[PDB]
C-alpha cells in the first residue's frame, strides 16, 4: 500500500486515476472548498491549505490548468485530491467508453493518426481498435508488424512517441503524465510500464483505452524510447 | 396532419425536424427579426411577439440556448419557428451526411462511444454502421448480440442510454428532445419511438444518422428503459 | 522553377504547402517580425513592409484569419512567407499523420461524411480509407463505382463537391485554397489537379492525406466540377 499524504515523492500508486474515489454520492452540493473542508477535518491538510484552494477557478478546465501549473509533488497531490474529491465520477467515467473526462482524448485518438498504422496498418492495432473500434482482443502482434519498421525509420518512432505523450496528457493530466515524463527523462521508460498496467486494471471496459494503452506499453519498450529526448514545455511539466 | 399553433401541447408532429421547411431560397438577406415579421403578416403570431423575438442573440448557439431555455411548448415552438425560417437549410442539411448543423452529433457520436459495442463488438452497428461508418444495411441484427448482455449488465444499459440522450440533443436541441425526455419521465419511452420513425423518414441518406436513430429505437423497447430515471438537468431542460 | 516574389500572378509552385522551408532550426525563438526582418535583408521585402507585419496577430489563429483576408497574390504570398518562416514546421507537421496543423482538416473529415460514401459503401475509399484509415492502396477503383451514381444525382455531387472544399480550406488556408478555388471559377476544374499532384509529392507518408486528394482529383475531372457554380463567401476569398 501507499501514504499518499506522508509521501514526499511521487509514487505510481499515488497518480491521479489509481487514487481518485470509485464512485460518488452528491457531485452537484460539492464544491472545492467543501471537500478541502473535509480532508482538513481529516488532519490530511491543513485549515490553511483548505482555505488557500480557492487558487482553483470556478470552472473545470481552469482548475485542471492550475493543477498542472504545479512545481512539487505536494502541491499537485493536494489540489488532485480536492478536485477528485468535487468531480468524483472524474475517473470514474473511464469505467466507460463515453464521459466529459474523456472528451479531449478519445477526440485526439480518433483524429491525429500514428505513423506506423499508415506505413504498415495490417496489424490489429491500426486495423482493428484504432479504425474499428472493437478492442475486445486480447491478442496484438506488436512485434512482427512494427519492430522491423521502427528500427529502421527512426523519426516516425520519434512521431508516434510524442503522439502518445500528447494523447496520455489529454487522457490524465497531472501526476500522471508528470511520473511517465519523469521516467522517460531519466531515461528508464520501461518504469512508466507498472503504472500503466495499474491503469489497464481499473477500467477493464473502456477498450479504446487498454488498447492505446498497450501499445504505449509496447513503445516503452523499444530502445529508441530510452534515447527520446523532451522538448522545453514537456520539461517545464516537470518538478522543481 | 397537425396545427401547430393552435396546439397547446407539443405533439411529434411538431417537432422541429419534422416542421422545418424542405428547402430555402435566400438565407443570407433574412435575419429573425424578418421571418418574425412575416409570421405575423401570416396570423400566426402578435406583432408583439415578432418585436420580441431579439430575444434570440445574433449569434446562432445563442439563439439555440434561448430556444432550449423556454419552459412552454408555445414559446419554445414560437422561437422554432422563427428559427428554422432565418436557417432553412438547417435540417435540410441532415438529408445530407456533412453539414453546419450537424457538426455537434457526428463528433458526438464518433468520439463518444457505447459500452455494448465495446463487450462485444461483433454485432453489426458497432462493427460495421459505428465504426466503419457504411450504414447502407437495413439488417441489424439487435436482439440476438445484445439482449442478454443488457439483461444482465444494467449499468451499461444506463451509460449507454445516456449516451444516446446526450447525442439526439445535440442532434435535435428543443422540442424533439423535449418530446422525447417527456416520453421517458411518464415511463412511456416505446411512444417516442413514432417521432423517430417519421424523423427516420425525413433525411433517408443519412446513413449513420438513420443507424443510430435505429440503435436508439432498440433501446428504447428493452424494459431497462422504463426504470431509467433522469439527472436533474434533463428534468430541467422539461416544461413548467 | 518560379521566382515567387516577382511574379505578380499566383502560380501553383508558389501556394503556401510547396513554398514551406521543409525543416526548422529554433522555432521558439523566432517571431514574425524577426523573420520577416529576415526576408528584407535578403532584399524580398521591403523594411515599410517588414515593419507592417504587425498586422498578423500574436496568435497563429489571427495570422492565419489575416492572411485569409487579403486581396491580392503579392500581400498573400508576403504574409504566407512570414508566416510559414515562423512556423517552419507548419507543413513538415503534414508529412506525418498527425499534428496542430493537421488538427482542423483532419476532424472535418473523421466527421463531415460525402454522400457517396453513404450511397454505395462498397468502394475502397469509403469502406478501406475513410473508415478504416489504413489508405496504403494505391488502388482505388473510383470509376466503377461511383461514375453512375454521380451521374444521376446532381445534388449529391453539389454536397460532395462542396464538402471536399470545406475540408481543402481547413487543410491548406491561403494561396492553395485560393489557386483551387479560382480554377473553378474560371470553369477549368482539372487545372487545380497538378497543384494537387504536386501536394501529393510532397507528404508520401499522410494515408489520409493522400486519399482524400486523390478523391478531390477524381471529383474534379467529373463533368459535373464545371457546372458548379460557388457560393458567396467562396467567392470572397478569391483576389480583386
Ligand atoms: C522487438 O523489440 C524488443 C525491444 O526492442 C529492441 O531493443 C534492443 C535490444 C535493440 O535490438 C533495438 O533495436 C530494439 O528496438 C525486443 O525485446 C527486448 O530485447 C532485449 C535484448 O537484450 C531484452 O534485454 C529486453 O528485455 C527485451 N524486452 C524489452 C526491451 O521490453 C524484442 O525481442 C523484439 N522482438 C520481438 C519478436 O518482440
Ligand atoms: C429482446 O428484448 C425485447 C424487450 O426486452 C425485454 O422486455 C421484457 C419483457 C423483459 O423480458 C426484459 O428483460 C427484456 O429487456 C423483447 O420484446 C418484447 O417482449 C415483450 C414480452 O412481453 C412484449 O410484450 C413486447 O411487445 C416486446 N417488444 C418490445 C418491448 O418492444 C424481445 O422479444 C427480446 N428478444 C428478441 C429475440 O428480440
Ligand atoms: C468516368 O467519368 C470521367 C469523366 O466524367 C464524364 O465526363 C463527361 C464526358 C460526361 O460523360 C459526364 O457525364 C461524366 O461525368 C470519364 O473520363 C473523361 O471522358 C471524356 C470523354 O470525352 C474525356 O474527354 C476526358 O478526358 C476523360 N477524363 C477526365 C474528364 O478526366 C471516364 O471515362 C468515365 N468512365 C470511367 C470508366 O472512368
Ligand atoms: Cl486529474
Ligand atoms: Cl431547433
Ligand atoms: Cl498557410
Amino acid at each position: 500500500e501507499e501514504d499518499c499524504w506522508k509521501n514526499e515523492e511521487l509514487k505510481e500508486d499515488c497518480v491521479g486515476p489509481l487514487i481518485a474515489p470509485k464512485d460518488c454520492t452528491d457531485k452537484d452540493h460539492k464544491t472545492y472548498l467543501s471537500e478541502a473542508s473535509l480532508l482538513a477535518t481529516a488532519k490530511k491538510i491543513t485549515q490553511v491549505d483548505a482555505e488557500n484552494v480557492e487558487i482553483l477557478g470556478k470552472t473545470m478546465e481552469s482548475a485542471i490548468r492550475v493543477i498542472e501549473r504545479q512545481k512539487t509533488y505536494h502541491r499537485m497531490h493536494l489540489l488532485e485530491a480536492v478536485f477528485l474529491n468535487k468531480h468524483c465520477d472524474y475517473y470514474k467515467m473511464f469505467e466507460h467508453n463515453s464521459g466529459y473526462s474523456q472528451v479531449k482524448w478519445r477526440m485526439m485518438i480518433k483524429t491525429q493518426h500514428f505513423d506506423i498504422c499508415a506505413l504498415q496498418a495490417n496489424s490489429p492495432f491500426c486495423a482493428q481498435c484504432i479504425a474499428d473500434n472493437s478492442c475486445a482482443q486480447g491478442s496484438w502482434e506488436f512485434d512482427t508488424h512494427m519492430n522491423s519498421t521502427y528500427s529502421s525509420k527512426v523519426d516516425n518512432f520519434k512521431h508516434d512517441f510524442s503522439l502518445f505523450l500528447r494523447i496520455f496528457e489529454a487522457a490524465f493530466p497531472g501526476t500522471a503524465y508528470v511520473h511517465l515524463l519523469t521516467n522517460i527523462k531519466e531515461k528508464k521508460p520501461y518504469q512508466a510500464v507498472s503504472m500503466i498496467e495499474k491503469i489497464k486494471k481499473k477500467f477493464p471496459n473502456n477498450k479504446l483505452l487498454i488498447g492505446y494503452l498497450d501499445f504505449g506499453k509496447y513503445l516503452l519498450g523499444l530502445s529508441h524510447a530510452s534515447t527520446y529526448e523532451l522538448q522545453q514545455r514537456q520539461l517545464d511539466k516537470l518538478y522543481q
